[PDB]
């Protein structure tokens, strides 16, 4: 036409998010984008957040403002609560956690089992430091992860705090239950609950009011809450999972899995950190995040791990062979991931068990998130859907 006068990447992909809750693939999704600057401020959302139907045969819609189980992107959270500590002089990042966590330092070590099924439990040796907790080489595993942890809960020896640890802080990478020991650690060190702390030093200098570990004490929450889909491993179909985790939030707050809030609330923070705008750490803190932590026995040890695990496969859409670390928060790519196309060396990355993915990018500029409420962790159809996502936002924001 005239100048003046009266194939996307992008489209594609919003095009593909559809077809996926169309075809019944997914049940929805919520798919955001931010930039340090502000000026890209993409939120997309298709398609529901339960497969229940309403009274009317309808299914609610997923919302940018509907309360999902965030799981294991909870850990991020009590990573800036714990640094928040450290900040304020209450902890030092190198120092024992004897002086607040005794019960952590008085637990054993695992070995394995004699030959008449009797657990073998040793002395742990070298001190566990909140650096240890923060970066999973404190020696602290998970029991539906661990095989000795396995089989002592199956024997009947054995609640996150519960298990013993199955090596020596600083002997390797072992994904676990430090963020909860460093979510105890922040308890301990302010006198408060997390769920106090978490309000008034997360949520509050957000603006965020849909962000807790007591679900149950929030009735408009629950209103609204997404409900957890299951893939059945037999058919690939989607089904209704009645989640433990939306009947009840137990006692304790979880650090490394227990808090419920909304992609929006969750994005607020990963924009905060990506700005360095001071609300939630102080920049130089948020620097120190995105270090490298391990030392290169480790550092080789986790790619080794991590490229030997795709079963497990911590790092979601990322390539499946990559040169990685660990910082303070989550995984570090130490290379780029598809040259200029896709993430770049030093973004770091997360997940939620519920196909949730979480990146900040500081080269490029760039933080994004999607959220999914669909079991089990590791989906093909949302890695790929995830990594479409990403690719043509990256594309888009490049272009100008």
């Amino acid at each position: 036409h005239s100048s003046g006068l009266v194939a996307d990447p992008v489209v594609l992909m919003e095009t593909a998010f559809r077809k996926a809750v169309e075809s019944r693939q997914i049940p929805g999704a919520v798919i955001m984008a931010r930039d340090a600057s502000g000026r890209l401020n993409y939120t997309r959302c298709f398609g529901a957040r339960t497969v229940r139907r309403d009274e009317n045969n309808q299914l609610p819609p997923l919302q940018v403002d509907t309360p999902c189980r965030l799981a294991s992107a909870t850990k991020l959270l009590t990573t800036i609560m714990a640094l928040q500590c450290m900040e304020r002089g209450l902890v030092d990042l190198d120092e024992t956690v004897d002086r607040l966590l005794p019960d952590l330092s008085a637990m054993p070590v695992l070995e394995g089992f004699d030959d008449a099924g009797n657990p073998r439990l040793r002395e742990r040796r070298g001190k566990i430091t909140l650096r240890h907790l923060l970066t999973h080489t404190s020696g602290l595993s998970y029991v539906f992860l661990h095989p000795l942890l396995r089989e002592y809960v199956a024997q009947g020896h054995l609640n996150r705090f519960a298990p013993p640890l199955v090596n020596d802080p600083g002997a390797e990478w072992i994904y676990g239950a430090g963020i909860d020991w460093a979510g105890k650690l922040v308890e301990r060190a302010t006198g408060l609950d997390l769920e106090q702390y978490l309000q008034e030093n997360i949520c509050a200098p957000l603006g965020i009011t849909d962000m807790t570990f007591k679900l149950q004490q929030r009735p408009d929450m629950l209103a609204r809450r997404a409900d957890m889909t299951h893939r059945n491993s037999s058919d690939g179909k989607l089904r209704y999972d009645d989640s433990v985790y939306f009947r009840a939030d137990g006692e304790e707050c979880f650090g490394g899995q227990g808090v419920f809030s909304s992609p929006g609330s969750y994005m607020k923070v990963l924009h905060s950190l990506l700005k360095r705008d001071g609300l939630l750490l102080q920049p130089e803190t948020v620097d120190l995040m995105f270090q490298p932590a391990l030392e290169p026995r480790l550092e080789e040890q986790m790619n080794q791990h991590m490229d030997a695990s795709p079963h497990i496969n911590y790092g979601g859409p990322m390539p499946m062979v990559l040169r990685r670390s660990f910082g303070l928060g989550g995984i570090i790519a130490l290379e780029d991931l598809d040259g200029e196309n896709w993430r770049r060396k030093g973004s770091m990355t997360f997940g939620g068990g519920p196909n949730i993915i979480w990146q900040i990018d500081p080269k490029a500029g760039l933080c994004t998130l999607v959220f999914f409420q669909l079991e089990p962790w590791n989906d093909p159809v949302c890695r790929d859907l995830t990594r479409t996502f990403e690719k043509a936002i990256y594309a888009q924001y490049q272009q100008g």
